[PDB]
């Protein structure tokens, strides 16, 4: 059940005016990609808020990469569903080590050493790599049943190009005439439920590949890949939300750099 949104004042949207005319906004599947311009975050942000949202953010921190966990918090904290109720589960084997990161209000973090949880403890949850920092908005129009993230080195390439598994022999396998995306391991997410599931296809695709002796080319990428292959994302995330400026500077058609590699 959805309340009723209050009297809000903003622009029309014009039927006849394109949103971007520059770039791809909904796939052929009705599922919106998701670029700056397309969305009204005030429209949005009620929506979610009415239903008392809870985001999970989880990421692996193992090893040396512990030492990127304080910029990834501390650029959450200012960039990543300001106003939102927010748990971030940190996976790591150093506990000990994980900084003291100031939280805002609403704000939680676990660290949890290396589930039904989520279950009972957010709606969504957001998979992301920790060598990253958030440098504007991502917010709730990236929230679906099931998303992926444009790899930006590939949002302009055939799929011919595409660097999905190619051996038959390999559960991850993808044909040179089939995929609709390139999407990237760093950045995906959904409902628990979804999420779930997909991490779950992925392992067992995984341990049956191992058991026939064979490795991905990009291991869980190449089988999200797949998945995502044969079941459709209800929203696609653009280059906005994985980039890497260092190495792809910053096109015309990237409005705002949201989430990026560190130097
Ligand atoms: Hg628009
Ligand atoms: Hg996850
Ligand atoms: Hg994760
Ligand atoms: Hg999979
Ligand atoms: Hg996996
Ligand atoms: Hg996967």
């Amino acid at each position: 059940f959805m309340v009723s949104l209050p009297r809000m004042v903003y622009p029309q949207p014009k039927v006849l005016t394109p949103c971007r005319k520059d770039v791809l906004v909904v796939t052929p599947w009705l599922a919106p990609i998701v670029w700056e311009g397309t969305f009204n975050i005030d429209i949005l942000n009620e929506q979610f808020r009415l239903q008392n949202t809870t985001i999970g953010l989880t990421v692996f921190a193992i090893k040396k990469y512990v030492a990127f966990l304080k910029l990834f918090l501390e650029t959450a904290e200012k960039h990543f569903m300001v106003g939102h109720r927010v748990h971030y589960y940190v996976f790591t084997d150093q506990p000990a080590a994980v900084p003291r990161v100031t939280l805002g209000t609403g704000r939680q973090l676990s660290v949890l050493e290396v589930e039904r949880r989520f279950l009972s403890e957010v709606d969504y949850l957001v998979c992301v790599d920790v060598d990253m920092e958030f440098r504007d908005h991502v917010g709730v129009e990236i929230l679906t049943p099931l998303f992926g993230t444009l790899h930006p080195s590939f949002y302009g390439s055939s799929r011919e190009a595409f660097t999905y598994e190619r051996r038959p022999q390999s559960q991850a396998y993808i044909p040179k005439d089939e995929g609709d995306f390139y999407y990237m391991g760093a950045f995906f997410g959904g409902s628990v439920q979804e999420v779930q599931r997909l991490t779950r296809a992925c392992h067992q695709a995984m341990m049956v590949d191992q058991a026939n002796g064979i490795e991905a080319v990009w291991h869980d990428e190449s089988h999200l890949n797949k998945y995502l292959l044969r079941h459709k994302p209800t929203k696609v995330l653009s280059p906005e939300y994985l980039w890497d400026q260092q190495l792809l500077g910053w096109p015309a058609v990237l409005r705002k750099l949201r989430f990026t590699a560190v130097p």
